[PDB]
C-alpha cells in the first residue's frame, strides 16, 4: 500500500459543506462515502442530499437531527433503492416529512461493508476502495479550535465516539520521524473550520479517538 493517499485530487470528494445546528454528521459522512463509491463506478461526481437521509431514514433507526448511524443510512438507501441529489432535495438543517422523489435519484447502493477495528484494515480500505465513513471522539473543546497540523487529544476515547466523519486519505509530515503520520478527514462544519474544513487526525497511535473502530463503506 502507498505511503500517502489523497482522493480529493482524484475526483472522489465534493466541496466542504456546513451542517449547521442539527445532529446530521452521520448524514454527511454516509453521503460523502457514497459519493466516492458512485464516482468509482460511474465516474460522475454529484452532490447528494443529506436532508433525504435526515427525514426518510426513520424506519432504519436514525433520529433525524438527534443522531444516527451511517450503516443505517446505507440500509435506508438500499431498501428505498435510491437517493435524491442535493440540488433536488436541498439541506435545510431541520427534520421534516419525507419528500423523496424517485425522479431525482442519482445514486444507489447494495449494502455496506464494515472494516475491522485495527488501523491496518482502515488503511487498506482507503487505499483500495476510496473515501471511508468513520467516527471519532470529538466531544472535547480542543477539537473545536483546530486550525492546522496533526490533531492529538490526550484524553481521546478509543471506544466512545460521538462524531461521524469521512476519511479521504492519509500521509505524513516530513519532519523528524515517528508520530508524523495522519489521517486526512473531512468535517462538515464549513470551510472556515480547520484546514479549509479539513483535519489531520493522529495515525498509527493505537487507534487514537477510535477513528478505525467504527469504519464502513457502502457497496455499489
Ligand atoms: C454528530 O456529531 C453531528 O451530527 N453534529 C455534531 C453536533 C452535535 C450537537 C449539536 C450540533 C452538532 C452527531 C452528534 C449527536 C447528535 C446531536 C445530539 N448529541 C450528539 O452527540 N453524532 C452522531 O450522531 C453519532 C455518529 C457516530 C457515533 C459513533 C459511531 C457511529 C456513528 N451517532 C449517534 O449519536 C447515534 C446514533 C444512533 C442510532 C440509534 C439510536 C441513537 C443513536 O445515536
Amino acid at each position: 500500500a502507498p505511503r500517502s493517499v489523497d482522493w480529493r485530487e482524484k475526483g472522489y470528494v465534493t466541496p466542504v459543506k456546513n451542517q449547521g445546528q442539527c445532529g446530521s454528521c452521520w448524514a454527511f459522512s454516509a453521503t460523502g462515502a457514497l459519493e466516492g463509491q458512485m464516482f468509482r463506478k460511474t465516474g460522475r461526481l454529484i452532490s447528494l442530499s443529506e436532508q433525504n437521509l435526515v427525514d426518510c431514514s426513520g424506519p432504519q433507526g436514525n433520529e433525524g437531527c438527534n443522531g444516527g448511524l451511517m450503516d443505517y443510512a446505507f440500509q435506508y438507501v438500499q431498501d428505498n433503492g435510491g437517493l435524491d441529489s442535493e440540488e433536488s432535495y436541498p439541506y435545510e438543517a431541520t427534520e421534516e416529512s419525507c419528500k423523496y422523489n424517485p425522479k431525482y435519484s442519482v445514486a444507489n447502493d447494495t449494502g455496506f461493508v464494515d472494516i475491522p477495528k485495527q488501523e491496518k484494515a482502515l488503511m487498506k480500505a482507503v487505499a483500495t476502495v476510496g473515501p471511508i465513513s468513520v467516527a471519532i471522539d470529538a466531544g472535547h473543546e480542543s477539537f473545536l479550535f483546530y486550525k492546522e497540523g496533526i490533531y492529538f487529544e490526550p484524553d481521546c476515547s478509543s471506544e466512545d465516539m460521538d462524531h461521524g466523519v469521512l476519511v479521504v486519505g492519509y500521509g505524513f509530515e516530513s519532519t523528524e520521524s515517528d508520530n508524523n503520520k495522519y489521517w486526512l478527514v473531512k468535517n462538515s462544519w464549513g470551510e472556515e473550520w480547520g484546514m479549509g474544513g479539513y483535519v489531520k487526525m493522529a495515525k498509527d497511535r493505537r487507534n487514537h479517538c477510535g477513528i478505525a473502530s467504527a469504519a464502513s463503506y457502502p457497496t455499489v
